[PDB]
Order: structure tokens, then sequence, then C-alpha cells
């Protein structure tokens, strides 16, 4: 209520995930190393709400999931819980596991789970078909939202997909493995749409499934949630979110 | 919420809520997608509830002249209700006064007209002709978005159009011909499914959500938000839309 963001210095959790965030590894310092749709959102928020900021990446370079053995979190989620950051500024997918530990902002993009495949010959119509064959290998990225959704799905055959697939390290590793062929990568619609635009030999496996949002992550009891929510709703209403997606997402297709 | 009683603001808006005006008592007068959501929330969270309609039967908007709200929004602000349980569209005017729950459905503004082969391509073209009349429902989200749009020609559309009473009046007027009705995609999709001679005008525009409305500082927001996200994740929201929408 009384507390606002004017003069505050926010620590923002993020990682590279194109086209939401691009991180330059040389030739830059501080905030200048970052660009993309989410960066443009943060810049505008900072101008309108009067805060300064920096970005902090988790050492493990994970988005974050809950380990059922240890009952601990990792990734950006863990950094937020540990007060290393004040908000997670990325395409942070909404899931119930995360919601048990943190809050979300007002959301800015509907998304679904999408499976894609590279391979000549017989192909697949739905991901559970993977369990009854050995032509294709498959995987999800460890400690990221799709893995969490598949592992918590009430049809435990989706847990089988995770347990019996390859645990991919990160998006680059996953895309490199997909491009190697005879592989199904199960991830998120907007991320795959952008990043695989010029992969003319990569195709869909069925339709998208599951419904969720991208939002920012906030700690429970954050004094800044109401302001962030209001300003994100305004960005959506003014058309700013759509304008940024057009600016940053890939167009055409050599294919 | 265990043992608590919630007073829920709502109105009929098919297929989200159907309100029987006879032949029922209490909560059993209500049915629809939103009612199914509330019943499940009640079961899982352990509260009792009742539905309270605003006397003015409006969704609610801010009157610029008086700086007062009406409709369900006003009832919530007056502490007549604890939560608004309906397809409550998200807009910045409402956000200045109330909170929203986690949302459950993307929606846009859509314009429709009776009669095949309309010459209109985009709603702003209405301002430069006099064959068609047009309108929005008063004290409802589309009116608010058009009145607050950056391009004041949208305010012209509202001000120079017909102010419709409610969804029934709007659809009646639409079905009368030579009339462009501007409202919300999912509402129009459901209610006009059997109108084979009603067609879109231009593309959908504006991006918003349906959510529930909550008073600022509600002690119930966290739990409602968590349970609505779980409904979405479990596929319940999609199952309910399939159940209730046509078709
Ligand atoms: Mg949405």
């Amino acid at each position: 209520g009384s507390k606002n963001l004017i003069g505050r210095h926010l620590r923002l959790g993020s990682v590279e995930e194109q086209p939401f965030m691009f991180f330059a590894t040389e030739g830059c310092e501080g905030n200048d190393c970052w660009s993309g749709m989410v960066n443009d959102m943060v810049v505008k928020l900072s101008e309108d709400l009067g805060f300064t900021y920096e970005y902090i990446q988790p050492d493990d370079r994970k988005f974050g999931a809950l380990n059922k053995t240890t009952n601990e979190w990792n990734g950006m989620i863990r950094d937020l819980l540990d007060d290393k950051t004040d908000m997670i500024a990325i395409d942070l997918s909404t899931n119930s596991a995360r919601k048990s530990a943190i809050d979300y902002s007002f959301p800015f993009m509907d998304a679904g789970i999408k499976a894609v495949v590279k391979g000549e010959g017989t192909t697949l119509n739905q991901v559970l078909e993977l369990l009854d064959q050995d032509k294709y290998k498959w995987g999800v990225i460890g400690s990221r939202h799709p893995e969490t959704l598949l592992k918590t799905h009430r049809d435990s055959r989706y847990s089988r997909l995770v347990d019996e697939g390859v645990e991919l390290k990160d998006l680059n590793h996953a895309i490199e493995t997909l491009r190697g062929g005879l592989f199904v990568f199960i991830d998120e619609g907007p991320v795959l749409a952008h990043n695989l635009i010029s992969d003319c030999d990569v195709f869909s496996v069925g339709e998208e499934f599951q419904s969720f949002e991208y939002a920012f992550g906030l700690p429970k009891d954050s004094p800044y949630k109401s302001l962030i929510d209001s300003h994100l709703l305004k960005f959506r209403e003014e058309g700013f979110i759509d304008i940024l997606w057009e600016k940053w997402s890939s167009g055409n297709s050599v294919c």
C-alpha cells in the first residue's frame, strides 16, 4: 500500500531464452548485456515506476523445479526464495508446484506444451507413442516447466516419458540434440516457434497440449506485486505486449 | 476459507452463468461454467456461498462525470460481496479499484453484423457511412476499452452509437439487421452459433482476460489464485468450456 518502487534497486532473476532475453557474454557490462522482449518490458517498468535494477542469473542456469527427494528448489525459483532476487523477469511458466512456493504477476502470454521431431520415415502423432517404440529418442530439459508438468500429470505415462527420456541440460543442448536427428523434443510453443523457424526438417508431433501462461515471478508477501500487476495489465491493454512480440519473434521462414 | 461464507457477485451471461428466474431456490437457480468452478472451489476449500446480483444488473464501469462505479464492481466496493464470480474482463479502470484473480480465459473485442456480404471492413469505417447503425452495451468492458483507447475515434464509436441495455437487448438489435454489435469474442461465439446470417466485421482487437474480481486486501486471493491455476493445469477449465459452449 504505502511502499512503492520509487528509488528501489531491484535484483531481477533471468537467463537467456530467445526471443524473451538475449545475454551477451562479452563486449558489454551490466544491464547493457541484456536485450529482448522481456528486457524492453523491464526498461519501461523501470522508467514508469522509478526503480533501478540489475539482472542476476542462477549459477545452475536452471529455470527451477522442486526436488521431491530433498524438498528443495533450484534455478531462478531458488534464488528468489533465498532473497538473491526480488522478481523473476523472464518467460516464467505458471505451474502449481511453483505456485506453492512463489507468486506470479499478472500474465502476459498464453502458452502450451509442444512436441517437435526431426526424422525421415515413420513419424509420431502423439508423444505417448514414444513409449512403445525405439526408433526415436526424446527428452525434456531438467528443472524446467515442461518436465514439471509431465511429472505431475495425473496420467503417469507422462512421468514415464520424463524418466525414460534424455535429461537435457538447457535449451541449446536440447536444440542441438533435436538437430542431430531421430529425436523428439518436448517444450513450450512460443520458444520452439521462435527458435526453430528455419529448421525446415523439424515437424510437429500432434497438437499443443496443456494450458498455461508466461508471467513474472514474485516472492510471497512482496510489497511490489500490486504495482507490477497493474503496469503489466496496462502494457497488455495498450498493445505493448503484442508490439514487442512482433518486434522480437522471428518472421518469414526460408522453409 | 474453511467454514467461511462467501457472498459472490454475479449476473447471467451465457455460457458462463445461467440464472433461472423461477422454479428454483438459492444457489440452485444458477448454472454454467462459472457455477461449476464455484461449486468445485467450495468443495475443495470448504466455504459456503450465495450469489448476489447488482440491482442495476450491470457489470460495471466508472462514470467520468461522478467518479462513481456501478454494477457488480460497485457492489464489491460497497462490501456487499466478497468476490465477483463471472467472466469479468480485465481492464485498467477496474484494476485501479479492485484486484483480479489468476485469469482463466483470453478474450478480445469482436464486432458482428447480420446479413451476408457486409461492405464494412473495420469498425472505424462506421463513422464515414450511414447505412449501418452500431453499438455497445453500457457499463460493460467493451465500452470501457473503446472509451479509453488511444485513438479517440473509438470514443466516437461509443458516443455516436446506440447504448444497449444488456446482452439480450444487444442480440435482439443485431438480429434486427443493419446493426454492428461490438462486444467480446467468447460471448459472441457462444450466443451466435446458430445465427448463420450473422458475420464478423474485421478482425478481433484488444487483448484481455476473464478472471474473478476480488477486493483489494482480500484474505482469500492467494487461495483462489492457487486453485484457479490448478483448475487450468488439470484441464478443468478447458473441459468446462467444451461442456458449456456451443457446439
Ligand atoms: Mg491468458
